[PDB]
């Protein structure tokens, strides 16, 4: 197929950190980057499927990107400007995705910036102390201005007059200044009594008029001729609609505006709960609600930004960013949602494909919500459902039940273990017993004494593996060390267990330990049959090869990764088949896979090949290996962060999913990669 990126969430509480240009292209600030999305025919998606594609990233800021604005000058729609908490304003060329030039003139946290509609190379930025910089980037010039000693929230250069800029402040003051007269205040618009979130100029000259949106829940339309206020629209109270959100998050209003240049008598605004309104300015406060006819397509939390985009084929679209972590595309003709692009608010810690519902991919995320991505949805490349009830903390482990549809085990960084029924709206069952530290692994396997068809095993960072009864999760959970210690007559303290992996046949359990050893236990009683001494640092990942390969000998292969970069495969046919009455120590690998330059977080065997392994590393790459020939095939470098998880697509042998601490999940193709091995 084609690649996909589930990106980080658009940044919150920024008056302008997203924009679009005609054709067209949408950009949004998200963490320390800007993400670029082709929208319309140029995306080149098949009909009925949403016409968008995530196509690139602007990389180089070292902190939160606070502002983003395209140039809207014909022939230079490829230029844009960003601001960041790193103290810089950068000018970018989106064709190369590189910096053209930049400045560090601001000495206080930048609030926002805007590219002049009228002057080709002028970018105006404003900071939290009230300082404004005019930057004419192509003649290398700047002017500081200082109007009033207050925190700038928003700034909008006039579309009609090259010298006029409207500024909105944290306290509700709005001013229009003349940047040719040292920022002289030409109009002082008094009326709002809280944060100005948005300023839109009437897009026709004469019929100037100006609209301002505020945390005070009013939109005020003002005159420059008279100077005075000519219209106050108060937001309506409306029934909250969509699925029941989480009370345990704080949320006041964000009131942003879009004044369509082709429809001067209409004004679009956000509203409580992220509803969108089309206001009729001919009328006594008439509005029409976006998505009024359809159900559950509206945003469920406040909307921060609205970006008009006219496509090549003349569709009028409007893009919305929200605290709900969705980017939505609105068809202005109908006010219905054309499509939604979901996003991630934390590290992608864990991926797990359901063996029952093919292509159903669960994602464990550091924003406390489980995602289920229906990866094989025919008409939607990003069909993602969220689960929040009973989760709360960072989801560091997931594992679908092997036979029961909808049954998802999960684990958290506060040691919690849970079992979700994703086919219902009921909250998850939670284990009464907690791990002292993060749950790094979950695995289903046969029950062992004293339990007492499949038990759930959870491994915490403190070193304990618990056996849970998936019926009675609130009941007793058993530390398996007692069974281990008794079956094998152990006297010294047991190793700290850092990883658990059951062989596919459910007859053998492997535990990886903090000291690097891997122990091999046999049912029914977890008799130790083998200790593998190969890694010398904490074991992060173990995986047993599947059973449906060409030769049956392959299901005895076990891959493992530790805090060192070298990966090993061991072949446990001999030892397992001999069933020794006292345990064997293995100290030579069956295969050695060298290439990575940092810790290995996750390994997984291709279900479509014999002895084909993918690994995820803290070196920022995923590596595909022919394990049997010790041959590196394909290195994926699309992540910016350190990889935490990897999983082979169940239907396409060429497609793998990977997650990282860059807040991204990438779906990529082994055939489209330029490198065969990791950087040296």
């Amino acid at each position: 197929q084609e690649p996909r990126t589930l990106p980080p969430s658009p940044n919150w509480y920024c008056a302008r950190c997203s924009d679009a240009v005609p054709g067209g292209l949408f950009g949004f600030a998200a963490r320390t980057s800007v993400f670029l999305v082709r929208v319309g025919p140029g995306a080149g998606e098949s009909p009925g499927t949403p016409p968008f594609r995530v196509i690139g990233e602007l990389v180089g800021h070292t902190e939160r990107v606070s502002g983003f604005t395209f140039s809207h000058h014909p022939g230079q729609y490829n230029l844009c400007a960003t601001s960041s908490d790193d103290g810089t304003v950068k000018i970018w060329d989106v064709e190369t995705k590189t910096v053209v030039t930049e400045h560090a003139l601001h000495q206080h946290t930048i609030s926002t910036l805007h590219w002049s509609p009228r002057v080709k190379d002028l970018i105006v930025s404003g900071d939290e102390k009230g300082v404004v910089f005019c930057y004419w980037f192509n003649r290398n010039d700047s002017q500081h201005l200082f109007i009033e000693p207050r925190t700038i929230f928003c700034l909008t250069c006039s579309p009609h007059h090259e010298d006029l800029v409207a500024i909105g402040y944290k306290d509700g003051i709005v001013v229009i200044i003349d940047i040719s007269k040292k920022g002289e205040v030409i109009h002082r618009l008094r009326g709002h009594d809280d944060e100005i979130h948005s300023i839109a100029w009437c897009p026709l000259p004469g019929e100037c008029y100006l609209a301002t949106g505020s945390k005070d829940q009013t939109i005020r339309i003002w005159s420059c001729s008279r100077g005075r206020g000519v219209m106050i629209l108060k937001l309506p109270f409306l029934k909250r609609r969509g699925g029941g959100i989480d009370p345990t998050v704080k949320e006041r209003l964000w009131l942003t505006l879009h004044w369509p240049s082709n429809q001067p008598t209409q004004l679009v605004s956000s509203c409580f709960g992220g509803e969108l309104l089309q206001w009729d300015l001919t009328q006594r406060r008439k509005y029409t609600l976006f998505s009024a006819s359809s159900e559950g397509q509206n945003h469920s939390r406040i909307v921060f930004n609205l970006c008009p985009l006219q496509t090549e084929d003349d569709k009028q679209l409007l893009l919305s960013t929200s605290m709900d972590r969705d980017v939505k595309c609105w068809d202005i003709a109908t006010l219905e949602c054309s499509w939604t692009l979901p996003s991630l608010g934390g590290f992608a810690y864990s991926l797990a494909f359901s063996s029952v519902d093919i292509g159903s991919l669960a994602i464990g995320v550091g924003d406390g919500m489980i995602r289920v991505w229906n990866t094989l949805s025919i008409k939607n490349n990003y069909d993602v459902k969220n689960f929040w009830q009973g989760v709360k903390s960072k989801v560091t482990a997931l594992c679908w039940h092997p036979t029961k549809e909808g049954c998802l085990a999960f684990g958290t960084d506060d040691g919690k273990v849970g079992l979700y029924d994703t086919y219902s709206n009921k909250p998850p069952q939670i284990s009464s017993t907690y791990h002292k530290k993060t749950v790094y692994t979950l695995a289903w396997g046969p029950p062992v004494p004293p339990m007492s068809s499949l038990a759930l095993y959870s491994c915490g960072g403190e070193g304990i593996v618990l056996q849970h009864n998936p019926w009675k999760l609130s009941g007793e959970a058993f530390d398996i060390n007692k069974l281990i210690r008794d079956t094998n007559s152990i006297k010294y303290k047991l190793p700290v267990h850092t990883e658990i992996s059951w062989k596919a046949d459910g007859k053998i359990m492997a535990l990886g330990n903090e000291d690097g050893s891997i122990e091999i236990f046999q049912i029914p009683n977890l008799k130790l049959i083998c200790t593998i001494q190969q890694h010398h640092k904490l074991v992060n990942t173990i995986s047993w090869h599947h059973e449906h390969g060409s030769q049956p000998e392959l299901s005895y292969l076990m891959a493992s990764g530790s805090n060192n970069a070298v990966i090993y495969v061991h072949n446990l046919k001999t030892v397992i088949e001999s069933s020794p009455e006292s345990p064997v120590t293995i100290t030579e690998p069956y295969r050695t896979l060298s290439g990575h330059t940092a810790k290995i977080t996750s390994v997984a065997w291709s279900p479509h090949h014999d002895g084909r392994l993918v690994s995820a590393s803290y070196d920022g790459t995923a590596q595909v290996w022919d394990a049997l020939r010790e041959e590196p095939l394909c290195n994926f470098r699309g992540h910016q962060g350190r990889l935490l998880c990897v999983a082979w697509s169940p239907l396409d042998p060429d497609c793998i999913y990977s997650g990282a601490d860059d807040f991204c999940v990438h779906k990529w193709l082994t055939s489209m990669q330029d490198h065969s091995r990791p950087p040296q």
